[PDB]
């Protein structure tokens, strides 16, 4: 016989599960980021990328299995199929369309919400477990999709939110104090991109409120501008927008430290997406970002932020528009 | 005084040098996948990145600061002047042209090599004790080329080499086997690319010698046909181009491999570009691939394989024909 | 209510099965080195701990819970009582008896069988589906006995063997070559310690035969005395016996390394216990290490080593020796 | 000529100098757990370890060693010569006496310091460039003491100090509130051990004031008895002590977590034990801990915490104690 059953002899035939699989869904550059952070993280046994440009998922698989010998997750896989995704536990959607030249924004989301009309059903079919990790934008309206279409229970569905809206404030606040971000505490809550809310009153170093030390924080009389840094968080995004075309590490990165939290049970607290009628003064079906404590069940509980009237009216406002673009969808 | 100041007592001014920086030179797909995996396998306390597209720089150098929070590389900078490279320990140059329509291979050739005499001298004034890796198509005459301006000794001065072309013969080897790449053991040397040799005589798993066992691994005559390996080694790069465009994933992950044994004085075994003029029979001045000791002096040893008189000859070929183009080329 | 009610909104009333689990029976030194290698691997999202002696096994589970900040597994459990064990992958046991006074060798192998009879049933009750992982000495008998008290298939019981033979014996040659052990490949096989078999042919730096190279290569006459490699596994082990008073270190990090391969399925290449009845000429039933590929259910499959007569000679009188001591021992 | 060179030739015959270098006074239980963890997160190209015993000391070496191939810290030395520790950036003491019969705390401090006394003027003559990180107890006072020996500028001489006891004390946290540690914000200042204070007031969930939330936070009528977390982070350790006998693996972290933001300059902030006169109301030359930026000149800045009247109060009457005994010690 072969060389293979020369060198080689095989006892076990029995057929084995995997038993930490992410699939993503969608591989341009934001699903590659999330995919290679990922993969150099370890957090999963087996990766599953899905696509609907076949040549593109094809390529991009191959390349990360030449690297293989560097990596720890012995199993990359990938298809238009979805059974290629089987036994997942965590999905991360980061699948979209591309704005057209004159195409409406509204025009745009609802391409995208058609887009998780055929992936979600998908991915619930073959990984019905699963916790879903909504990544594409408007990412608050696409998690109320996810959660609609899927029928999963609001613990299992999550959106990224404002997980990468306050990393770019910690990092903004580090820049100003000479501090690691790690030991820059701050939160950004509400909805991804321009109409977050950042939560001056938790904005502390080694426990050390800013705002109890610096009154003015987050007012337009502070001679300091400590606004701007917030400003900065929404401004920073467009940024990297114009200069390289889009956005991809910072995501990605981000990402993988929500994955790390799900796939290992951490119970750490992170500013994500999750329906939140009934909570902060809202009424309506809508998803918000608030500190949410990630693990193994998704969002098994979270807490509850003492906001000014203000923030809290910034929050109701968000949640009327999203009620209000939410019905003006279709499905 | 500020709040900054308020919060935080200044003790100590003193400058400080970088540690243990990098530098990755050119930023496109090659060079941020470099970034990506160095920054994740926390080899570098700072990483600078330079190109001549000055948004594009930026928006990379941005995007990265925006995941600090996430990484354990303090210090990310970017520019177009070289003082932002300065005591650079590792200088991975990874920059390159974009063949044009019609546009002759030799050509292109020329105008990498004009990119070069721009940028080594320029690395060299600011970090003279550098390890230079190349990793730059083509990229055995670009080591040469990068050796000749820097004036830097030949330990120094490496080129990536069939690093990742034997790390793809590990993969597709692991493929048959049903065994991990880093248990599945075989050598690519010469010329990256088309003209790689496997050297079938150390192909193992487990100190097995699969030639030992199969005598005829390597030969046409092959019922299994193993030289297919080979032929997939090289054919499975260009598709991975025809599929996605260009690679960059698997690159990234074996240049961080180099820059892994180097940084941290591994004194790892790699199959890297090295000037091998009085070595395997050649005469020229001429840099091909073979095993080489990596630390924190560049290459310091090399491992001589014992090749066949069909081995040699292709080795021989391939610096003749390395010879030839350099001596037709300006500098 | 409760701060806790007051700042967290519970979703999620949910019991919480453990995924990633992984047991250490005998929290001696070996023990806690084993511990302390898994953690800060992250190869483990419980770990549970048991002794039979509850103050030190309270007293080091309570140690490494003071340092759960610093690791990344949250949940660490300890008992006497093996309820804490349930649905572990993985159940590692390092539990033994110390040599008295007047005390043979082969009493205290009994001694040690006989907490053996006491472990491995608790185990199995409560992780009928785990792999064992046998570390306690003498490991090859005592690997067989955990085979035949559980009942389990042969994959799913490996004693560590001589993984950390082998990795002595790459240390050794890296010494002598000036490279760093992972490019020095080399395997020791058969019977953890003295009996142990270096297996010359495979010794290799970058796939060159040392053994092509220098033909006097294991033979006594070397005038390089190549030989005193293996004779230092042998005695290294009893070195730092003499010196320190046991080892403990390097089968922590051997074990974390094999763990590693099981929990995240990579497949690799492993010397390790074997039920290697059938193979390598031997006839009875007996663990003896050969390279095992090694995954999420156990050992999957066997590489076949081309043998001298003599290592072949060397391993069947190891399954002789074994024979006749499981024979002579009481269940 | 022989084997090796054979197999390899020499390029660059040179000395190599460390680049990365950590040693470790002291291979007690502490020190061993220090090692262990610093070379399981990569921290140093080269790892020197002393003792006064000999054999302990050669023996322990020889046990890392045998790791090696699990390891990325390619050279491991050990020697009772203070040769062997040349060139280190960070020196941990963790070097210390044992309570005898009869004996006096304060009759074994002064053993303590005498040992100091012998170690300090060795470690500055082979490292007069390094950070000092003083682990053994008192650590305060002896961190004073190698201030005063050393002649260093108080940047660089550094307690491991609270780091050990907030780890605790956000552990505790956790345990109560179902959140993971690192979600858990909380300062623990002053002295290492009985006399530590916590500082209530920063103590937060996602910024999230606990105190604000619940006011008897801290008092002694409290219905949900908080004040017994910080009972606990004392009694903690006492407890560890009384079951296993001693400390060791939750120290060897925090030392680990204080070495990894030296060795990579991260800036963050640590709980450590600095040089406080002219701060918090201190008007001695004494060691308490407060939280510092730790990068790779040691201690660069210092966070001015907002205190109580009381908890200033109780640093200063600490400040008071480690004068008072500071004066009574001989040297
Ligand atoms: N939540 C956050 O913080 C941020 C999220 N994003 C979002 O991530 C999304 C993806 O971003 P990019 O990679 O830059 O976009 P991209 O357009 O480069 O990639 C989208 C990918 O989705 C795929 N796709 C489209 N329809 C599909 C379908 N039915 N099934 C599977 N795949 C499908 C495309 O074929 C394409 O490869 C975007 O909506 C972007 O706004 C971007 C950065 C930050
Ligand atoms: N050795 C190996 O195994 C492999 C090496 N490569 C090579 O890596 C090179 C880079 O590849 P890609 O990122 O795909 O190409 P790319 O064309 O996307 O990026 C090249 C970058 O170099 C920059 N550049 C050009 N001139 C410059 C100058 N004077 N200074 C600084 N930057 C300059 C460009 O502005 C551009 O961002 C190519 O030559 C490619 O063949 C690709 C994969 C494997
Ligand atoms: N396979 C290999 O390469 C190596 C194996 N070893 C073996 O590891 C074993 C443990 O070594 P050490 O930690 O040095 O010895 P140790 O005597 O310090 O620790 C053994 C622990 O086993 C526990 N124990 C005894 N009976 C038990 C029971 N019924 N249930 C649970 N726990 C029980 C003890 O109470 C004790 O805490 C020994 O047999 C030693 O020879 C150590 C060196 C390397
Ligand atoms: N700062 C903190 O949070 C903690 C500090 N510790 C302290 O760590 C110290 C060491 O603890 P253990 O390992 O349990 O004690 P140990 O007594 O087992 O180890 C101490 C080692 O110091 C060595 N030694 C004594 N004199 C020396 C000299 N002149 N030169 C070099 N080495 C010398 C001993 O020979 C011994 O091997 C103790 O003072 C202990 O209280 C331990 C718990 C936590
Ligand atoms: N609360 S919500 O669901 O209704 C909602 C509405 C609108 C937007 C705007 C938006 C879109 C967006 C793309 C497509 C659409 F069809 C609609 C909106 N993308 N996107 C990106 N963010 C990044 C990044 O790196 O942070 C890169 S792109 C942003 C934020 C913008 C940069 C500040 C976000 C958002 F969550
Ligand atoms: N020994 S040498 O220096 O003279 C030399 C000559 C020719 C080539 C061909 C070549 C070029 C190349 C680009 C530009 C030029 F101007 C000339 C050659 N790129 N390139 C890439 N490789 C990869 C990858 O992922 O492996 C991606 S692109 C390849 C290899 C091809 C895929 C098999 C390589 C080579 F080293
Ligand atoms: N094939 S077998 O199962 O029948 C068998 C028989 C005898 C031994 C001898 C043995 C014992 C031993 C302890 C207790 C007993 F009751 C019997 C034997 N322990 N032990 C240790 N090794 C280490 C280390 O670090 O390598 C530390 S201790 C050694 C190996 C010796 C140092 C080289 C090993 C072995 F596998
Ligand atoms: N501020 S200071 O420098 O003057 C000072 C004075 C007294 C002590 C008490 C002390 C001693 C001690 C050992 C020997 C002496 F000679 C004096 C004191 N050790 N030690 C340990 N801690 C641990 C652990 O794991 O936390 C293990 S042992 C402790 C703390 C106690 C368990 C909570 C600490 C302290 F910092």
């Amino acid at each position: 016989a072969t060389l293979k059953d020369q060198l080689i002899y095989n006892l076990l035939k029995e057929e084995q599960t995997p038993q930490n699989k992410i699939t993503v869904v969608g591989v341009g550059a934001v699903g590659m980021a999330c995919a290679i952070s990922i993969l150099m993280k370890d957090l999963a046994d087996e990766l599953a990328l899905v696509d609907v440009i076949e040549d593109k998922l094809k390529g991009e698989m191959m390349d990360l299995q030449h690297g293989s010998l560097f990596l720890r997750t012995p199993k990359i896989v990938s298809g238009k199929d979805y059974n290629v995704t089987a036994n997942s536990k965590l999905v991360i959607i980061t699948a979209g369309a591309r704005q057209q030249e004159g195409e409406s924004r509204l025009n745009l989301v609802q391409r995208n919400v058609n887009i998780f009309k055929f992936i979600i059903p998908n991915v619930v079919k073959y990984s019905p477990n699963c916790k879903l990790l909504i990544v594409s934008n408007p990412v608050d309206i696409l998690t109320y999709v996810a959660w609609k279409i899927s029928g999963f229970p609001k613990n299992r569905v999550i959106g990224s939110g404002c997980n990468l809206d306050s990393a770019r404030f910690r990092y903004l606040m580090g820049e100003r104090l000479g501090v690691h971000p790690l030991s820059c505490h701050g939160w950004v809550l509400g909805e991804h991109g321009d109409s977050s809310v950042p939560v001056w009153s938790g904005m502390n170093v080694a426990g050390v409120s800013l705002k109890t030390l610096h009154p003015d924080l987050g007012t337009d009389k502070d001679k300091e501008q400590w606004k701007e840094v917030h400003k900065q968080v929404v401004e920073s995004a467009y940024e990297v927008i114009k200069l390289k075309g889009y956005t991809s590490w910072a995501i990605g990165l981000s990402v993988a430290d929500l994955a790390e939290s799900i796939m290992k049970n951490l119970r750490r607290v992170h500013p994500v997406s999750t329906m939140i009628k009934g909570l902060y003064g809202i009424k309506d079906d809508v998803f918000l970002s608030v500190p949410c404590i990630l693990g193994q069940n998704g969002i098994s509980d979270l807490v509850k932020v003492t906001l000014t009237s203000e923030e809290e009216a910034r929050l109701k406002k968000s949640a009327d528009t999203l009620w209000g673009i939410q019905k003006e969808l279709q499905f």
